[PDB]
């Protein structure tokens, strides 16, 4: 069994959806699956797997940061998962963006040092798998919610960056911070699977509090319906 | 008047194709275009515009790397362009492409110093406008032309490469090289316009030679073919 | 209260001990604090406050990498917390160290991104508080448990860093890594608070699993009990 | 024969002149050889051989950017070029550099990105080879033609200098900036051919436009008369 | 006998204290050790050898800056050193430390190219063997010498940091810049000898001069006294 | 009166000659000078002033590496220095090198952290003063003395370059390594004075002593004699 997500082959699915917060994971087990069975609670990295329209889903946290979702992505594939699709949250880089506004992560700015350390300082793209990609950017269409399709940028000092440092890179087309999605697109390359990421913004940087429950709330449920509507579709 | 693309207000449409190589832009427009007309040659940098469909269509010169390549896009911006369609060849980086083969960019490994100096030193993952790229991705579905979608990677010293290291960055989701897609895609998202690349392989890496004419050619037909389709998408 | 640790001052003890693994939180909370209780659950960081020998301690959880203990680290701060100590694994960079045994962390390579970020790309040596530091040694001998005393290093990507790579850092002075005391000594140098690091070896790296419990076990409890009483010395 | 500057080896002379400019390698060709042949208009990198004071010399054009010209001097080097030396225009760094003064190029700052890549990213000092500098040097006393001797700067992102950073640069001893020099010269030591570098300042950076063809001309030509006399010395 | 210190094995004792000027060097020989002998001269690099409490002692001359301190440190462990501590002046990066005031480097800010080029860019702590750098801080408090304990910066540019620079690093921890610490702890670890490193404030980053002769003085005595009575505690 | 150069702007001429080597100083002074005096001896920075064919000629000690020779060439521009020329020994990069052969560098290599520091970290290529270079290369042929010309690479760890890495560095022209002349050549360009470099090879690259005293002394003559008759040129 892997050393952190303590599960076996047998308890995840090829289909499996990303949350951070193991709060959320819960939620989306409980909200959106037939038979939800935890496989795993070690370090507090909640998995779940259960079925969703007659198809395998399951659902595990990866925690904060690459360094801890690339240790929880490495042992997925290890476990089976083949399509992996981040349903996280982010710091918006412009007022253009609302909160609950969702991102459908064209690539990810390389801002961390997992993917660094994976890539030995060598440049990058980081980019979710093209069929993923595009199953993502059709549910969010077809179900009308408002969203946003180009680059995130993944950061590991979440409280270095100012607003200033995030309106500059908004003008090279960033449109928001979070924490995960470089590496998730690197080991999907690296390891042969399907990755892809969809994000909810919870605030604008600089803002010392999140955006109103409600509205993350209804931002969150969102993104998840998307993603395993997504999911489904490859 | 630029100093490099010596044109005027008018001659340069708002669409617009880049290919490398100033004999394919001239095949492009005495091949598509309805009334083609030269606007530029300074510096060997042809540049023409005619009609596709009744809609006004640039074949621009890039010349070869991303320095020329930039100031090519640069100049073309402020004549007036808004979508640029690089169509141009790469080297297969693996064994899987086949010379002739077409190549949608999803994103280009910045391994040129032109991207480098825009972005002082900084990480970033250079990826075309969603809605061009998605546009070329369809219109090869439509036409049936066989193709694949993924990342490339710009690089400046074209004879430096290894089959080695091309091995190795395949390994990294890295389908093919080629020298103008990175500073293309940054240059989109910092001039606020929409880009895309769509290639021709033409080659492995390692080879002294290019591919037969013929199964080379075809392949920049339907390159062509599938780029002017998806301009007039957007 | 902060984003991630929903929690007030008046919750958080002036001394802290930063576990990475929330279940060992919960462990040493049950096992050495006096009428522990939970100020705090929210994305898993599970965090208590006690009593130890009369001395107020809280055990927070830090997750896994050092982006995440930066954030958790910066709302401690902003909660009071004065002196933080981390009580962690870590894998054993040579043959010659055996799971169990102590590390009291001199200092720490900054291999991460997280600190890098915060420093800009400049060099650093990530060192902890030097009464801090002391005090561990010190108590480490006062109870007589066999430790090394040295540096250690911080990675982000835990299944990147191959056993050579690790024995080639061991020439250098690497005791072992780890994946959060880079970031945590220079926060505290940074915030003006007192930092510190012990470690259990709980593996050679390299190895498909961990140490076996009881070993392992024993070690963690002799860790705990240093810091517990080292805190009190400061 | 070579992929981009399709010749075979007897089209080329073992001197070799590489302006940037496809124009001015024909004005040359026509203006100072006898016999002039065009050998190569492949991607418009124009290349003639005629001769020269009964010595046979190439003009070859080797394009915009470091990663085009070391395209052109990989492939030259192929056909025998022996001694290449660089005919064009640079950028004044400096106020007290007017348009139309020459610079014979006693080494070039690598600020791109092609010399990093055959590099592999390590520190270097393009500098010409030391016969060809001298006589470049010697030719222009000789002549009596106002000149500088000393640094370029080979860039990759023209629009990207600005004049506070050029100015910065002057201070450090760089006159002027060009696109190709530093390549041309790392290229030289790597293959073991001769290489130098003569410019004629068409402007100062922050400028719209160049300075009047006239003056500008006038430089063109002492230049080329300076780097032709210098080519048969050596 | 070593190409610099040409001294032979048996001029050298194991325990050595390291002043960058061989004045000081000179001095610390004469005042402190019984029948002072001096084993080189070579180069100016002037190392003594003689009884301290009945202990042998050398002092060796490193120079300045880390390369010349590096050749010294290499030559002086083939030689059969084993203690090394370093006996320096350094530079106030606040005005929170007072000339004459002694410093115990807990660690040292690698800004050097020494060190650099020994880890081939990789980052590093550079920290002294923890049994010396217990003993310095341990005589420091006994003899009843005021002090400070903590990070110094090694730099190699003297003339290039500025106040600003000064002030900014000494926001990290930084309490003052000196020019040989960070190559010697890091060779300490990689020719597995034990070193450490005092140090007394000469001045504050931006003075001309250097603090009052008299003041100094007596810091570089206490200093001197610190390192003899910690080299005969290991 | 500078900070390590204790002397006052009387004491040194403009033209100045920089061994390295203390020693050196002395047996040039004594050797070439009339009525050599020496102007310094502080931390072993040996300083002479003298007449060299009537000519005031000033031989100042810089100890060994970029930071110790940096101090000493910012402090000597203070004085009034405004011909440096250093005169110095280096280890052959590859086989085609005699012991005692000598070397007029043309620029060299920055692989210290001395100019990296003063350069902030960008590129750069350090080139000797155009005048002196010229008089360094005429006068060696005048003397007939047997030269070569080029490259050289100043480092800072000496002890770091194996054989290995050298024959990589010659393949880029580098003839040998030294640890001095690229702070001299960018502090030249940056205190608008007057620098050069020439070097007499004393070995080969993993060679554990130096060349024979006799071989290596007459080409250490020889350089000195090349360096005077060269500074009155200019
Ligand atoms: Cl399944
Ligand atoms: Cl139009
Ligand atoms: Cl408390
Ligand atoms: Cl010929
Ligand atoms: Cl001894
Ligand atoms: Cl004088």
């Amino acid at each position: 069994s892997p050393i952190h997500v303590r599960a076996h082959p047998g308890d995840v699915a090829e289909r499996v959806l990303l949350p951070g917060d193991p709060g959320r994971a819960e939620w989306i087990a409980k909200t959106f699956l037939q038979n939800p069975r935890r496989y795993n609670d070690h370090r507090g990295l909640w998995g779940y797997t259960g079925l969703y329209k007659g198809v395998p889903v399951s659902v595990q946290t990866t925690g904060m940061g690459t360094p801890s979702a690339a240790i929880v992505v490495e042992e997925l594939v290890r476990l089976g998962a083949r399509v992996l699709v981040r349903v996280g949250t982010a710091g918006a880089a412009s007022s253009d963006l609302a909160p609950g506004e969702l991102i459908v992560a064209q690539g990810a700015v390389p801002l961390d040092g997992t993917t660094r350390q994976y890539l030995e300082g060598r440049p990058y793209a980081p980019v979710p798998d093209p069929e993923v990609f595009r199953a993502l950017w059709r549910r969010a269409e077809a179900l009308g919610y408002p969203h946003r399709v180009g680059l995130v940028a993944s950061e590991d000092a979440f409280y270095a960056t100012t607003p200033e440092e995030a309106r500059a890179w908004a003008r090279y087309g960033v449109l928001a911070f979070e924490m995960e999605a470089s590496a998730l697109f690197l080991l999907g390359r690296m390891r042969g699977v399907r990755t892809g990421a969809i994000l909810a913004v919870s605030n604008r940087i600089g803002d010392p509090e999140l955006a109103p429950p409600e509205v993350l709330q209804e931002g969150v449920r969102r993104m998840v319906e998307v993603a395993l509507e997504a999911v489904l579709e490859v």
